[PDB]
């Protein structure tokens, strides 16, 4: 099921840093990892939480569709790209807290925590504050649960509503070109030590899929490109991506 | 409504051929194009009748979801991608015929004919084989008039459901970065002349969406690769992809 490859250490070695990647071959049921036991450990989710996040607002309600528009509250925050109206797919790809924010507070606490326990999300809690808990409340979640949660997305098997998983799977696409599609989803940790940056979501492929969920130590915001380059380097060692 | 911006033809002349591009402002609901009277000639739709054959094939249990898999039938043909299993995804990137010549044939004519005048697709006439008549029959359909198809599907207000609508959308997935997105079908009409190449879709903007339909002649296969070429020449000169 699970084989250790050390090999890709040389990647994380190369920058400066320390992580892991977590690959998933579904055809052939087999995973793969630099580090079984960072793979196994427990992180704040960060905004890698907008995935099950969507997933309740579309299923409740809170958000209708994709093309529904939450406007700009007009106060400026530091990413210049939240300072704006969005929808949920740019919402996603931009990663607009503040968006994500108000839908936790229509969501409630007790709808949140109904929904990832049905999820298995994690370690299903939601301690905390309601509209910042995967940013530094008590939710954890391992590389490999993201990977279980994901698969469970990618078959539409999570107990929303099968147009909730369609909508968020293509909210997620972040690359596409005649080689493979990449759906995934960006987080940055940085409320609660240790700070690491997030990678989670899945390859696919012509006649496979491969999921994927990379954690790194992250001190500063200037590393964050490293999540995809670092990730896009172990795909290219396995020839999943050319 | 529609304007005619002749500048393009340069894109054309450049590449020793004739075509016409059709663009559409979703926002603003303004139209351009090179050649108003070729953006209303139809010619067979090719495999661009790919984007309602799948609908159509989905709506009614066709197909059972873009994972299904459908396998090559052993004749080995000419175009090496289709002598291999495929599923909708696939099938429809590498315009696979024999698969969907399978889909028609279980629609069968009664359904497809039906189906044709629901959508409001072209002239709406399916003479010829039920298994080719988009290739060498009697259906015929002008640049605009796929566009006005093309919109109905991004809004899904095609007389199918709404699932079926989302997953051709998925399907129809060409190109993605983090500037746009682009859902289109390519087309390549040559046995009934005049042998014209096709590529339809739109472009997802952050704030915007620009439905697009083009084609030109293509007496040989050599220059197939100028539908997406010129398309993309039109449309960094509209501003509209960097
Ligand atoms: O609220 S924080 O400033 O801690 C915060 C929250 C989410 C973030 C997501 C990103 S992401 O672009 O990596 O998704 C980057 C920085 C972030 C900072
Ligand atoms: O059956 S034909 O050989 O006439 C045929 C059908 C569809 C085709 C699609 C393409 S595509 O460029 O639209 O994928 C290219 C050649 C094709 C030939
Ligand atoms: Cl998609
Ligand atoms: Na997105
Ligand atoms: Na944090
Ligand atoms: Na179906
Ligand atoms: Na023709």
């Amino acid at each position: 099921m699970w084989q250790e490859n050390k090999s890709w250490n040389a990647h994380f070695t190369e920058h400066k840093s320390q992580g892991v990647v977590v690959l998933w071959n579904e055809n052939k049921q087999q995973g793969f990892t630099n580090n079984l036991k960072r793979a196994n450990q427990a992180f704040l989710p960060a905004s890698t939480f907008k995935i099950p996040n969507s997933l309740i607002a579309l299923d409740l309600g809170v958000v209708k569709d994709e093309h529904q528009v939450f406007k700009w509250d007009g106060q400026t925050r530091d990413i210049a790209t939240w300072n704006r109206d969005h929808n949920l797919i740019t919402a996603m790809k931009y990663s607009v807290v503040p968006v994500y924010q108000e839908f936790a507070r229509q969501i409630g606490e007790a709808r949140m925590s109904k929904m990832l326990h049905a999820f298995d999300y994690g370690n299903e809690d939601i301690s905390g504050n309601v509209d910042s808990f995967w940013l530094d409340g008590g939710i954890r979640i391992s590389a490999t649960e993201q990977i279980s949660f994901l698969r469970k997305l990618y078959h539409n098997k999570l107990h929303v509503s099968e147009r909730s998983q369609r909508i968020v799977k293509q909210a997620m696409l972040t690359e596409a070109n005649g080689d493979y599609i990449i759906r995934a989803k960006t987080g940055y940790s940085t409320r609660i030590e240790p700070k690491i940056g997030w990678w989670v979501g899945w390859v696919e492929l012509d006649d496979n899929v491969w999921f994927f969920a990379m954690n790194m130590d992250m001190p500063t915001s200037d590393g964050l490109g490293l999540r995809q380059a670092i990730t896009k380097e172990v795909l290219k060692q396995e020839k999943i991506i050319p």
